[PDB]
């Protein structure tokens, strides 16, 4: 049984600053006040360096010799693009790579980017730039020398998984290439070639009898936390969702981030079988979000690890930690604590495709269930119940990543 680490998502904030005045306490605040801000964050507030640190020496406290680290990007904060140039963005991925450097020495990481780690946000190019190269050269101690040549021309990768995983690859994606806002790549089928790519990635490992971890920042599909609110273009979220119907026998795990919000995403072939599921692990930063319609969508910390088999890659359960913001703000040191585990929380035998229909099932079936996963969707910062219109959401973000029958489950 082997053990991975999944982190994402955490914003750091450079300016955040224990300050009397509340309108400069954080930049990512924008103009919200921020009143008796704590040193280990605030709701309104990316993380203060403090709050970063704190996660990776929890994850070190929690397992110091993971099988490797999944890090699915997102390190800058949520400020105007005039406010934070190349150079910051530059600076501060490295910053944060050479803590989980720091902190897991020997440790292999497979790192995406996010959407905020380029300048100008979220306009990711289908072509090397000096943001690939820059990162490719801070990731090279994780990549092969084929990895780190794909990483300059579109920052997506694939790498083998270290022994002891018996026949075990790791797909990096560039998801941001596909989101709506990221103008570089409008007009384009497949930029980068990144579709049809990992289509041979994945016929490749159906050749030579691998099973493939999936990873990127932007998932398909759509955010539980409202209504209609997809990030890829609908010629790509088909596109992705072609891929998985093909190739799901050889991926036994996708893994992404973007929400920030703990949430997993059904896949289903057209007889209705479940064929795969996707894994929304929440973030480290608790920056409640300005996207228009969410009310009160901050969340805690949070930081994650998957139990697996070494020899089939089949997911066995995932535990989920957080950080009570609230309680951490008046202690002197902050403790993190298990928030569940995913077995015990939807009684099921594993994190298998099987397992997780059934948690579906069950959230979509039984109060109690709903609301525990409501409860955890926010990393146990809203405690308030989750009705109809609520659970029809987050039901139907779930069980349909395509457009068209997720539409059409929101009538419910
Ligand atoms: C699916 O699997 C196939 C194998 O069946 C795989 O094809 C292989 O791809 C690799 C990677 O591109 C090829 O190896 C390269 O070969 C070329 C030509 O000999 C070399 O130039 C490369 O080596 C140099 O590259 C750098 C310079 O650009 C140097 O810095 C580096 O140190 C090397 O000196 C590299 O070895 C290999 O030839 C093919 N094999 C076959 C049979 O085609 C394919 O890539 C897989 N598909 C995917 C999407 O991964
Ligand atoms: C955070 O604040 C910086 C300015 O802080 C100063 O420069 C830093 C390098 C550091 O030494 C601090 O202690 C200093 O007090 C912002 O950077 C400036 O942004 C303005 C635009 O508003 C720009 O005109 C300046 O050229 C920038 N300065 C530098 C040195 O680049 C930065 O934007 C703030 N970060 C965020 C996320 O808002
Ligand atoms: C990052 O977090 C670590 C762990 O909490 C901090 O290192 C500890 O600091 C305390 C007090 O200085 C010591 O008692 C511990 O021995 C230190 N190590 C460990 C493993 O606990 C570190 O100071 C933090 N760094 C920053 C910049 O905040
Ligand atoms: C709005 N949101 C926070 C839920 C998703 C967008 O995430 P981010 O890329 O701005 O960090
Ligand atoms: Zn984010
Ligand atoms: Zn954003
Ligand atoms: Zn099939
Ligand atoms: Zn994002
Ligand atoms: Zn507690």
């Amino acid at each position: 049984l082997g053990r991975f680490w999944h982190i994402s998502d955490l914003h750091l904030d450079p300016n955040y600053t224990v300050s009397k005045d509340p309108l400069q306490v954080c930049p990512s605040a924008g103009s919200q006040p921020v009143l008796n801000a704590g040193p280990w964050g605030d709701y309104l507030c990316d993380s203060p360096w403090a709050l970063i640190n704190s996660s990776l020496y929890a994850m070190k406290e929690i397992e110091p010799k993971p099988d490797f680290i999944l890090w699915t990007g997102d390190d800058t904060p949520h400020v105007p693009n005039e406010s934070l140039g190349e150079a910051a963005v530059l600076a501060i991925v490295e910053r944060l790579t050479n803590l989980i450097k720091e902190v897991f020495p020997d440790t292999k990481v497979y790192a995406a980017l996010g959407n905020h780690d380029f300048h100008p946000k979220n306009q990711f190019p289908a072509q090397s730039n000096r943001i690939y190269n820059q990162v490719a050269e801070l990731w090279r101690p994780w990549l092969s020398n084929e990895s780190y040549a794909l990483f300059k021309r579109g920052a997506f990768y694939s790498e083998k998984l270290p022994g002891p995983s018996r026949a075990g690859r790791v797909v990096v994606l560039n998801t941001n290439l596909y989101y709506s806002n990221n103008e570089q790549t409008a007009g384009m089928a497949d930029p980068g070639e990144q579709f049809r790519w990992l289509g041979d990635v994945l016929s490749n490992a159906s050749r030579d009898g691998e099973m493939v971890y999936v990873i990127g920042h932007v998932p398909p599909g759509f955010f539980e936390k409202t209504q209609n609110k997809a990030w890829f273009r609908e010629s790509f979220n088909e596109e992705y969702l072609k891929v998985i119907q093909k190739h799901h026998r050889v991926i036994a795990g996708q893994f992404f981030g973007h929400h920030h919000t703990d949430s997993f995403r059904m896949f289903y072939d057209n007889t209705g079988a479940p064929i795969n599921v996707m894994f929304l692990t929440p973030g480290v930063t608790p920056w409640k979000t300005t996207l228009p319609g969410v009310v009160d969508g901050a969340n805690n910390p949070g930081i994650r690890i998957f139990e697996y088999d070494r020899a089939t890659l089949n997911l066995k359960d995932l535990v989920t930690y957080f950080l009570n913001l609230r309680q951490a703000n008046v202690q002197e040191t902050p403790r993190w604590e298990q928030e569940y585990r995913l077995t015990e929380a939807y009684q099921v035998p594993d994190a298998s495709v099987s397992s997780m229909h059934t948690a579906l099932t069950r959230i979509a079936s039984e109060p109690h269930i709903l609301q525990r996963y409501y409860v955890y969707n926010s990393v146990s910062y809203n405690h308030l119940t989750c009705e109809d219109s609520c659970r029809i959401e987050h039901v139907c973000a779930i069980q349909h990543v395509a457009f068209n029958t997720y539409a059409t489950c929101l009538h419910g």
